[PDB]
Order: C-alpha cells, then structure tokens, then sequence
C-alpha cells in the first residue's frame, strides 16, 4: 500500500514530514491517520418571536341642526400573529477539532431537535464557514463570541421559522438540542510549484476509507 | 329634519417584533503583518450583552482590493465603510428583534469582533504577470502559526 | 526546507527579493515570516427602526 | 393569521 493508513497522504510524505506543517506529531507514523474530528457545540439560543403589534388614536367632531354638538375619543391597540412562522430561531454555536490534522473551509451539518421532531437541519454556508480549523482548538478561538446560526438558505437571506405549537412549547422547559450529522473539509497538498492547493481536496472521500480499515482509540 | 357636519382625523403606529430594527455598522481595517492582502474578506460577530446578533462575511460592496503592511481600507483620509447587509447579494438588512432593540435603547453597546479574514497573496506566473486568485493566505495560517514563535 | 518560515515564498525567493514590492524588508529574512495580520475597528453604528 | 384588538372611546354630546 502507497497509502498504508488510508488519508490522503502516501508513507513516504508522512513519514518524511513532508505534508502540512499543522499536522499533529503523532500522524506522521505511517499506521496513525492524518485525520480531524470536528464537532459543533451550542452555547446559547435566541428566539425572535414575530408578531405585529399595532397602535391607533383618534379624534373627532360633530355638530347637528335640526342644535347638537359632539366631541368623540378613540385609542385602539391589535396584534397579530403567523402560525405557520410564528418566530424565528438564532443559535449560537462553537466548532471544535479533536483530531490529527487540520479542517480547512470547515463546513457542519446540524440537526436542531427540539422535543422529539428535527426542526431544521442546517447547512453552514458562507457567514458560518471557518476558514482554519487547526487541532485542539475551536472556531472562532478561545477568546471571541460563538457563531450566530441564523439563516437557513444557500445565500444567507432566509431565516428559520418555527410554528405555534413549537414555539408554546418553547416557552417552557423544552430546549432546543443541536447536534452534528456530519462535517466537510479540504485538506492541503503542495502542487507542481510549491504552493498549498486546498480546494478539490475533500476531507470526504476519505471518511469511510479510513474508518473501515481501522481501529478507533478515544 | 336635520343636518350634520363632522371631521375626523387618526394616528396610528405599527411594528414588527421579530424585525424590530436594521443594524448598519461603521468599520475599518487595519494591516500589522509583514505582507500586503488582496482582496480582504473578514468575518465578524455582532455581539450586544452576551448574544452574538449576527456573524457577518464581507461580501462584494464591502471587501478591499489592497491593504499594504501599517495601512487602512478606507485610508486614513476617508470615512469608514457601512456594513449594511448580511445577504451573499448584498440585498438583505441586519435585523435585529423587538428585545434587542429595547436593551439597544439604554447604555448597551454592539460589539464588533474579527473571527477570521480571508485574502489572497501575489505570485509571477509563467510570463511576468502577477496573479492573485487561487492563492488563499488560509492556507498557510496554521502551517505559520504552528512552527513559529509569535512576537508583538 | 524550500520554505522555511511556513510562507508561500521560498528561502530565495525572499532573501533575493524577487517577490511581491510591498512585502517589509523585514520579510525578506528566510527565517521571518511574509504575513498579514488583519484586523477590523468599528466606528460607530446606527439603528433604522423600522416601525 | 390570528389578530386580536382592543379599543376605549370616550363621547359627549351637548345640544
Ligand atoms: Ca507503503
Ligand atoms: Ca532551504
């Protein structure tokens, strides 16, 4: 075998060190995989429950000659609601590497479950991608705010809804769990010329290589 | 019989509780490395009183085409850039909701906070033309930071 | 090592200056790395309240 | 869609 640990990375470019210079020490053994684990980690959650509420006042005057006069109040206050998008959901999440090697263009999946049913699940795009996952540390690092979870569109403008019944529930103890169905990422390889080329290079296609052919030690 | 003559005349006041607000942000950056960046991407958090508001990506209206070492985009003679929208299209407002915008209203403040940024850095390709497209500096982020020793 | 520093430049690439002008002299030393250290300042903000 | 609403009114009238 070229590949004898099944990453993306021969025995030679492993052995010899010469691959990614954030790959951990110990994947440089041939038999140890060059490869991360990245998880999702909730911190809080914000619901913007969306009704309409409205205000009005009012005057008017009045006379009346067969003589009369009249001078009427008015103050109303209404307020709807949709039920179908009765709110609006935010969560805020914190990604996590526990592997060997870096995640480059770190892209989660999430399922967000709140009592039994999956509301949404959610992939990151463009606002949520993070750029460096270097092992043991997070995204974004120790010291800022977690991610804000927001939309739920391909293009960042569309917000996720939840319906009245999941929202009277929400307005008690029920919490809303996060939990990550899967995570994708590029790898880096030196081309022709020396430079670091991490954009074909999927972390996917070798996920299920290297979980057959190995043994997992936590 | 009879006669009547009567005038009116209503106010009235409407708001959205989950849209309360739009949010429009003043930045700058700012170079302290080494080596210039081309086309500057950063992302950062929203934070108002623990809650991160929204994780915005500079998108087209907002990115600089060159930021030189100990330099600004806008430079220093200018007004700061507006980050007014969150979409990828540049078409969608920074909402922010009804309790948020409450709390706005007294002595909170928004923070701003850079999560990552993105560029791309300068190369001689084949004739003597310089190139800056496939050459993301992301790539070489956590190669520098892990065999290096960091000095302010 | 062709590039010692971790940096998209090689050791004479840098210490031979035929690289990017506006790299600092100070990057050109192979050991040094040719880095940018980005960051973004806000300077105020204003609110559209949308009633 | 759901609404609700509320309303006062205050009148005089003098002849
Ligand atoms: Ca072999
Ligand atoms: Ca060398």
């Amino acid at each position: 075998e070229s590949n004898t640990a099944g990453d993306p990375y021969t025995d030679y470019q492993k052995a010899s060190g010469s691959i990614d210079k954030a790959i951990k020490l110990e994947a440089r053994d041939p038999l140890v995989a060059a490869y991360p684990v990245v998880g999702v980690g909730m911190e809080n959650l914000i619901i913007s429950t969306n009704e309409h509420a409205s205000s009005d006042q009012g005057k008017t005057v009045s006379r009346a000659t067969t003589v009369q006069d009249s001078n009427g109040e008015s103050w109303n206050t209404g307020l709807s609601i949709n039920k179908g998008e009765s709110a609006y959901i935010n969560a805020n999440v914190r990604y996590y590497n526990t592997g060997t090697a870096p995640m480059y263009k770190v892209t989660p999946t999430t399922n967000l479950v709140l009592d039994g049913e999956t509301l949404a699940t959610i992939k990151a795009q463009d606002n949520q991608i993070g750029n460096n996952l270097s092992p043991n540390e997070t995204y974004p690092k120790k010291g800022l705010s977690p991610l804000a979870l927001n939309t739920m569109d391909q293009f960042n403008a569309r917000l996720i809804p939840i319906n009245y019944d999941q929202l009277k529930k929400l307005d008690s103890g029920k919490q809303i769990k996060l939990e990550t169905t899967q995570v994708s990422g590029n790898y880096g390889t030196k081309n022709s010329q020396g430079q670091i080329i991490t954009e074909g290079n999927s972390w996917s296609n070798y996920i299920s290589q290297i979980d057959s052919v190995s043994a997992s030690i936590i």
